[PDB]
């Protein structure tokens, strides 16, 4: 294996606090850091954690093609990889979600035979779900770039969530330091009118970028987006959320094949699990405390853990080593090079803890860290799921 | 305002490392922590950070309805909020992505007048994009729960990415500790055959849950999913990625209205920005170093920052306060209660720094931490970074 590595990481959206613990650890360990971030508090923070940082934003310029900038950013990173160094690239949000140069740099590095990896981060869509109080699972989610959405005539589903990025620069790919003049916005509004109608809601969303700010969560009708003083509020960090227009019915063949009925139970398509989506037009009130909810809450007084439940039963030495593997990239690289040698040098481990670390298998680690009861084995991964349509049928 | 708050946070997918700095700080600051996580190293880590934690997973049981469990989890959290405490709920991944009880608890607390907020985290879909080397923007992304996909007959787009969660428990909502018997998996395989054809690829994806493990990124044809040896590999943490079957063409009217028009250039739908999606069937090789790429690289030697570029120009004292507001929830609460009193007790700030913090305005803070040059008063101002696809392969 060749000297040199490229790891691309994210900052998240909200300054400093939305960075992951592993993103931070890689930035600290790197020989060289290259970054493109949105706010100066995040920039200042990065520079305190590594002595050899370069700002990629300086490679944009007025009238200079963005694709030429991306080629330059990628080549700067890959040049240091070719010299045998551990390089880290840092981008705003999740570094592979609506970003060009990260994918280019990683693919070049990988094809020339160097180690290459992207670490995930928190994206603007992750913030959207949290701030607007929606779940992509209910009733499904479509995500597009706004100019692509129009140019390639991408389909909408009126029964699912729709999220549109880059609504502030329709049809514009030029760079200018004073930013976008969005004079083809009306082409997007026309499309939304044809798909949803003039009175359907559109939510203007801007996630807070500093820890003290509130998010923008402003509902307008499609028609109001034609008003000049509303249209001008949409800029370079604006995203649209468009809620469903209707509820989709269930397919009788699938109901049969999945054996979800004894008779026609009357699970109406409009019947919902609390809470309902508050942006959806003409959505009725859902009762949070039904008779079945009240009865479930009554059982809490008598509750004990079930006999099959596995309590945590670990040690300081074992918790410390699992933490070190997640937060120290050098410790992890040593462990992966030689499981046994590494396991032997960790002090205070019991024989089981040492044996599980030597093997590295998930089940071995679970047994060393959790007490497994007789009743469970006689018949042990969690099995947590989201419930929607099935829980409201039978 | 009523005493008490609820903050729901995530742990991410890979044990410990994928937790956010703010998730950790809220767990440390809470009066009571309630958690549901699926690996013991993450559980042990949480327990080292707060002395009053309760595992919510103990409220599942064999034959007991998952909805009744959800009602119970929600009520344990909100009972403590109603006592005036700062409560933190912790869920695997992103706490609002394919999760029931988080939304219920937050909605109840909000309607009754308490402070309520969800902090985003890293989901399994975030992991998927990073490990499979795809971008949702190119060529768009549809995400569904697998049983909902079948029952409500949700539409596919053959020209965009498709992501399906919960493919290991098609049609089944019961709880059992010994787990899912995935007997209706064939119903999903039939639908994928109808929509994509028997020889189209499906990627079986499992993100690494421990730091030393590799992800599962195994490509199969739809037809191969009918083989029992392959179907048995699909479990409770399995997600499917199905890549596009074809490239979608551009609309002439939109090209004309957006003025990307001059002469009719012949930018083909199959032509792509490097790199191409490696999972897509019959994807052509794309050249990383075209003549224009080489010309751009040659300009690197003569490069200087543009006149309008804004270098960072801040202080240790200002950087420390902005870091503290992000990592210390009590300091943030104090700052929000009264900007001016907080700003006046921070030592070593310059007059401009102190004034910007008194205002709280993002432009004022930016101007205090960056050298904004005279070539740049257009405001009466973020980076202006975008993704480029179709437009960059036209004009
Ligand atoms: C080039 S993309 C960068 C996306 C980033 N990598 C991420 O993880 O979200 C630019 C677009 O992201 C979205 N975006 C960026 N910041 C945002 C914010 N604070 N709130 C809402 N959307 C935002 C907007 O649609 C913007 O046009
Ligand atoms: C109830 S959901 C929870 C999702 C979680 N909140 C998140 O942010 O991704 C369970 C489903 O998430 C997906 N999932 C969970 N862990 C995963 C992993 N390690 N790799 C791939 N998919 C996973 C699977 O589709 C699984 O059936």
């Amino acid at each position: 294996t060749k000297a040199g590595s490229l790891t691309i990481v994210g900052t998240g959206i909200e300054s400093i606090g939305q960075m992951t613990l592993q993103a931070l650890s890689y930035i600290e360990a790197a020989a060289k850091v290259f970054y493109c971030v949105i706010d100066p508090a995040t920039e200042a923070f990065i520079l305190t954690k590594n002595k050899n940082c370069v700002d990629l934003y300086q490679y944009y310029d007025n009238g200079k093609s963005r694709l030429n900038t991306f080629t330059q950013m990628s080549e700067l990173m890959v040049r240091e990889v070719r010299k045998g160094l551990d390089v880290v690239g840092v981008f705003y949000g999740h570094p592979g979600v609506f970003v060009n140069p990260s994918h280019r740099a990683l693919a070049i590095a990988k094809s020339e035979g160097y180690r290459a990896r992207m670490l995930p981060g928190v994206s603007a869509e992750d913030c959207l779900f949290a701030d607007l109080c929606i779940d992509p699972s209910n009733p499904g989610c479509l995500t597009y770039e706004a100019s692509d959405f129009l140019i390639r005539d991408r389909p909408v589903s009126i029964h699912s969530h729709l999220v549109l990025f880059q609504v502030g620069c329709v049809g514009i790919a030029d760079f200018n330091f004073t930013g976008f003049d969005n004079n083809k916005f009306g082409v997007l509004v026309d499309r939304l009118e044809q798909e949803y109608g003039a009175e359907h809601p559109v939510v203007h969303y801007i996630a807070a970028m500093m820890p003290h700010q509130d998010p923008v969560t402003d509902k307008y009708t499609v028609a109001q987006l034609r008003e000049p003083e509303i249209a001008k509020r949409v800029g370079g960090v604006s995203t649209f959320y468009i809620p469903p227009k209707a509820r989709k019915a269930s397919n009788l063949d699938i109901i049969r094949r999945l054996e979800l009925l004894p008779a026609g139970q009357v699970p109406d398509k409009k019947a919902r699990i609390y809470p309902a989506n508050q942006w959806e037009p003409d959505v009725p009130e859902v009762e949070p405390y039904r008779p079945s909810d009240q009865a479930a809450i009554a059982q809490l007084a008598d509750h004990a853990p079930p006999e099959q439940y596995q309590p945590l039963a670990t040690s300081k030495a074992m918790s410390d080593v699992m933490t070190k593997l997640a937060l120290d990239p050098k410790a992890l690289a040593d462990y992966k090079a030689d499981h046994r040698a590494f396991a032997q040098s960790v002090p205070d481990l019991t024989p089981q803890e040492r044996a599980a670390l030597e093997l590295g298998d998930s089940w071995a680690i679970r047994c060393a860290m959790k007490n497994m009861p007789s009743s469970l084995l006689d018949a042990g991964f969690p099995w947590v799921i989201v419930v929607g349509v099935i829980g409201v049928i039978g």
